[PDB]
């Protein structure tokens, strides 16, 4: 028993990290088959003021470009530009290539962060894609291309983030491997604010299932809400909307209780635990899905 | 800037992670040069009655074992006994042993816990050893045997956990590589109980330092209280000691705040944050470390 | 056990009830000793435009009343008017005059109404002073005049209040028996308005209390607020102060909680029960007091 | 206007009652002509264990009694047992006796119960024959034989009920002036269990009329259900049946308002009033009887 | 020191407990989850005579139920049936639901016995599983659905009897949750007779093994008799076959007595104690299982 | 039909223990309100030697305690010595602490003991106080603090014991809730040695009408004898003496077999079974008092 956030392990991912540096600039980036991945800030002249990315990639010359793996250098032979990300072309083939596809995230997914430093991995987290675009990491400067990943049941892992950006409320964005910036943020330093994050429903929902099933049922409250009165009750108080109750048919079955029973819940406890615990946490936890939930209390 | 939970990368140590079958149990080892650890009680008949291991050990047969690594069998040639684990020899020495150390673990420090289920990796997280000699970790069956490590800053993994039990609280508890029980527990079923989860006060000023530092500072209040009397305090309300003011002193320069103003706030802040929170927690948090929150703000 | 708002015994003041009739207008009065006091609007010309007491008393007439008991005539004297009641001169004497006193309530004070019709009680009900000088009670036309009471320990009647008029707002005003209506209201038809009522504090406490007491105990919570900052939020949220800590020693010592987890309780209940009850009450309580919470559990 | 729940005035009541005592038991019993009324468990040797009341009345003395009526003693010529209660035969005659019946109540019925402690009033409150054929009064030791009573309109006291136990779940339990237990009870000390608590619909029903004609009228639906829908629901909600609608043609003529609009706003209220209140209640009330509503709105 | 028979604490079913009726039939149910689980025969029309339970389901009414706990109403929403169970759908989750199984019985499996009339526990005790699928309680009318349970270390219940009848013998029957009466007899007034009881050998050892622990040791012999001797002997005077005697491992060493001077114990002292005791105890006691017997000694 | 030894529903009880420690000593107290009561011994040096409780309690420190319930921590505000008790004020009240008084008592009264280690309720049983102020339990290290109890009618606990010592005999001893050891035993390792138990008179006659009632009747003689001389007889033999025979009326009633009956054949049956049982038992037994037999029989 017991409901932990925990990460999907990172070494299929380490053996793909690098290390790229132009010029005097250093940060991550990711080498699958004999191509390398990284924000395209690295070629950037400065990253205070603001960047003509045309003209840095047009005067870019290949001889400033030093990548590494554990130390050992790898040849650039070319690089194209892909929104915000450069493809850096090798000599090398990553014998270590895992299964891969790339994905991009929709607010709500899973993910685990590689945080990178130099080319070397540091530490490894589970995070969510906020409904504003952003995830709530822990980063300093070097961290610019930690990648994030899932890895599905069959070994395949899903590449679907690379650090790109800490806005000033402290909030932090990536791209997909396409280059395309999660919500359209830019990756030049400017005065943009994400939207109010919404608490994802679902989630709650899903946790307080799980409480159920940890004999935690203290704050089970006996009033019903639908589906659509939760829906307006949430607009009006930073929550998302809930998707179809069939999702938790399962979990509403082993209980005895149904999902509009959460539902009106939620909306006494949005008001206060009043000194109380769910799980240790002492308001309302969004920070796990139905699937982690599943995953973590049957397999 | 930031400050989230962490686990240091799992790599090196799930090229150490093995499947380990006795008759028809299942759990984890760990494959270190040509030694397999595991928990002993692989060996058991029964995990529902108390067990005899003497009797386990002496009726062992070598040829009832089954360990692999990725479905790649190793070779069993013999098992030692020590404390609450098995040693496995086997035949085939772990290539890609890492080097290391076997270190045992000391309330109130952090480490990195790889839960795996029939010798494969499933997740990675990191955690810290309570006052009570327990950890909140999230297990089901098969994960015992799951590794505990930290990474040293030179590259050298230190062994200190495998899992061994859930306590009837839910709290979980393992053993060094050694054998010794956390704790004192006993690698039985039984209704063993632990004493009382204390917060940890050390922790807690870490946090607090990392919260001015990251812009939150609402919760600060403009009252000292010295070591001594926050000790006492803390006695009665549910709180370690704290250790010596000038382990902060970094901090305290760089945030212009004591030690003193943060233990105040601590006693203000036990009685409920109201609606608000800092980054992101709802009460008090001890889940970091000086050193964790230190290296997250600002490196090495 | 149970609690259950009552009256105290209404027989030594059904033997104070009479009717009291000027010309065609009827209602009640209280005869102790050889005086009946009553409403002074008996007097009125018509009670529907604005009056003027003082030329309707002073053209008043003495053979226009007629008051009675059980049917049994009484012999008008004299009559004097203070403030808002008739003091009406008889020359019997109510053998059955109990012991009594007049007492003038404060807010916040409980007591019983005898309400009436024609000089015959109807209808017997506990109620409390509220912080508006109003009460909430159930009276029709013919009501005025209805005593209100309590009977102390060595049977003397406190004599406190007498039904004068409903509110725009359904509302109920009296006067003490020396003709001061409580709160300064007009025993006019007019428009006015009561303040907005505060809950009483000292009254939900003692209700937490009787209900841990009682074995419901679900609704606690273990915050801690102190009176000063309880008495901060009581005047944003409806409620009053709570009075000195001291008065619930003995219940704070036979439950091991004390006030200021039940004034915390108190804040997080407010917000609503999410379903549950407490000793049936869907809300929080405030109609009985300490003294009636320790009466009823204890003696 | 306004609608509170009152007790009917008590005055003839308490010309009635007395202090039984027999051995070092007290209670409250009722004086009507030469007769005292009181439960019978007053000569029980123990109210702990099972009492054999056969056994209880066979060895009674008359000597061991001793009835007062504020502080006046009665002499006891002869004891009768009916059922649950005795009759005592007094010498002295209650000239303060009113016109009187004895009335057994149904569920459903309203009652006032006038509380006693050493046959002394204490407190009066109105109250309802719960469908379980409990009530939910206040009482403690020293109660028994608190009675309960109606007053018709021509003056004649129907004396209905008498109190006998209080169950473990805090519900409370009489009899009636013959002795019945309501609901077969028995007068033991015991386990024994009501059945479930329903909602009076009739009330309900009158209730909402209440609300609308005190202008309380927030809550009104514009659905419709019929009585047999509603009844069908009810089963299933924990509510009784509602009587033929006809009874409230009166009050629909006031209001413009039929019943069957009443029955689905019903339907929805069950689920919660949201932050807001009818008449001061912060859920659907039961407590008043179409009678006492027309009465309380109206007279007569 | 000391052996007695104990139960195991019954808190977490104790709330699990509910009151079912069906016309004027009452008995218990178990309620867990949004479902109440009681004997089928709450619907028979009559006790006396042979019931076709087919036909009484068929033409049974939900409007004939009547479902509480502690007065407080529990709503029927459906009824199946299960071989001599009825699940009973019910409106309201319990709340109180514990983490659960359900689990069959084996002979000499020991259990608790929560024994309950009209909704409410009165009592609790452990017991065995006889050879011949009864049990000797203390049950009278009104204790049919009755629960019997087992707590795991990490606190889930599993919920193995419910009681069903009482043999002309006074012998005991009940049904796991399934609803399969143990041993195959009917849910049905009838003359059907239990096989005879078999003392359960294995217990008489753990019994043995307890007394000389708590250093009574009269009775020892000096004769061994090996398992397939003691089986044999069983077979002719009413006893079960043992177990390996590895299973005792533990004992023996901390007695230095093996299981086969045990079994020759049996066979002596089966022929009467002349007189003496062993923990009290006039004859071989088969009351505790090995398990029990550890737990009291070691835990 | 049938009789067995049952306990009273532990639930109420089981909320109230928790896991008190000091130094390295762990036991059990009782949590009622805002305090923990637990043996005093808790605080000695070693259970070895004679102990100067005085001079424990005065250099006794609170910094050495630690009290918790399943890991929770619950902090020491002070305590108090009284008898062979502590009384340990502490800063939260136990939410689920139910109606309660505290008794002391007799011999022959049954009650029942809720046995705990560390704070965690292990098994529950029934039990009698025995004339030598003993009883016989099962109870190992650990189990000090264990409390005995009562549950009224409306579920009003009455807390009677608490577990102290074992005896050399293996009897075992408590204290009441007040410090009062039972039997005026010490507290300390001593040779202290009970008197002699006598059977209990009142038990053995209640248990031979259960056996009457239970159609079991092979033993009844057809002997009358007399209360004073059964109470003669009594005072030679190892019995108590017996109560009014009035006690038994219904019983005697329902079985037609009068007191003085069963205490003739009492005698006749203290001088051996000669093979037979009665409901099982080899010889009689004081197990069970009237009420229980009655409350099984008859409830
Ligand atoms: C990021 O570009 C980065 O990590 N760059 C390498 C680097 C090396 C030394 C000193 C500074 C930067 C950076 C990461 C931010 C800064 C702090 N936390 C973060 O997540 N992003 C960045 O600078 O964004 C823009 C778009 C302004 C270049
Ligand atoms: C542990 O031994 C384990 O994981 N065993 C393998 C297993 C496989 C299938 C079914 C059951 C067990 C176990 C881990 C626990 C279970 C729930 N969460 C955990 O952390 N511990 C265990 O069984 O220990 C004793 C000493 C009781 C054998
Ligand atoms: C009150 O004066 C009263 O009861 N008067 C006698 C009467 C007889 C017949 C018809 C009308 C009145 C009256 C009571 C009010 C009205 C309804 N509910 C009440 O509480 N008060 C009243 O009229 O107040 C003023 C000051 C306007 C006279
Ligand atoms: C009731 O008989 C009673 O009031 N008895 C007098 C008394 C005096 C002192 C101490 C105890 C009892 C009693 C009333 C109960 C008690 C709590 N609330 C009530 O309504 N009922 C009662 O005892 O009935 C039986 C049948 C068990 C004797
Ligand atoms: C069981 O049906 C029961 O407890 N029923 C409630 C009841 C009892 C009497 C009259 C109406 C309703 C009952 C339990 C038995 C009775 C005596 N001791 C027991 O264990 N079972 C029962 O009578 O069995 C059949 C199958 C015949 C209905
Ligand atoms: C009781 O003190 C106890 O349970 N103590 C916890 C403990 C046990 C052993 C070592 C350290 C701490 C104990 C209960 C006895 C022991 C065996 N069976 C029992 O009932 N009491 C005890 O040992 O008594 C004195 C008064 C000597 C301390």
């Amino acid at each position: 028993s017991g409901l932990k956030k925990m990460a999907q392990p990172s070494g299929c991912v380490e053996r793909c990290v690098v290390r790229v540096c132009y010029g005097s600039t250093v940060l991550n980036g990711v080498w699958l088959g004999d191509t390398v991945t990284c924000p395209r800030h690295v070629i950037a002249p400065s990253t205070t003021v603001l960047i003509d990315y045309d003209h840095a990639y047009s005067t870019m010359r290949l001889h400033n470009f030093s990548v590494s793996h554990n130390g050992v250098f790898l040849g650039v032979v070319g690089v194209t530009m892909h929104g915000s990300v450069l493809r850096i072309k090798v000599s090398q083939s990553n014998v270590h290539t895992p299964k891969h596809v790339f994905k991009t995230l929709k607010p709500g997914d899973s993910f685990n962060i590689l945080a990178c430093y130099e080319g070397i991995a540091s530490g490894v987290f589970g995070v969510n894609l906020r409904t504003n675009f952003t995830i709530k990491g822990s980063f300093i400067n070097g961290a610019c291309g930690s990648p994030g990943y899932n890895v599905r049941n069959d070994g395949t892992v899903e590449f679907c983030y690379l650090h790109q950006i800490e806005l000033g409320s402290g909030a932090h964005v990536g791209s997909d491997f396409t280059g395309s910036v999660y919500g359209n943020f830019d990756d030049q330093p400017s005065l943009q604010v994400e939207s109010a994050n919404l608490m994802l429903s679902d989630n709650v929902v899903a946790f307080l299932y799980a409480a159920l099933l940890n004999g935690c049922r203290w704050w089970l409250c006996s009033t019903r809400v639908n589906v659509d009165g939760f829906n307006e009750w949430a607009m009006a108080n930073g929550y998302t909307s809930v998707s179809s109750v069939e999702c938790y048919s399962i979990l509403a079955a082993k209980t005895g209780v149904s999902v509009e029973q959460l539902l009106a819940s939620i909306q006494h406890l949005h008001e206060g635990f009043g000194g109380k615990n769910i799980l240790g946490y002492s308001s309302l936890c969004d920070e796990f899905t139905l699937a982690e939930v599943v995953k973590q209390m049957y397999g």
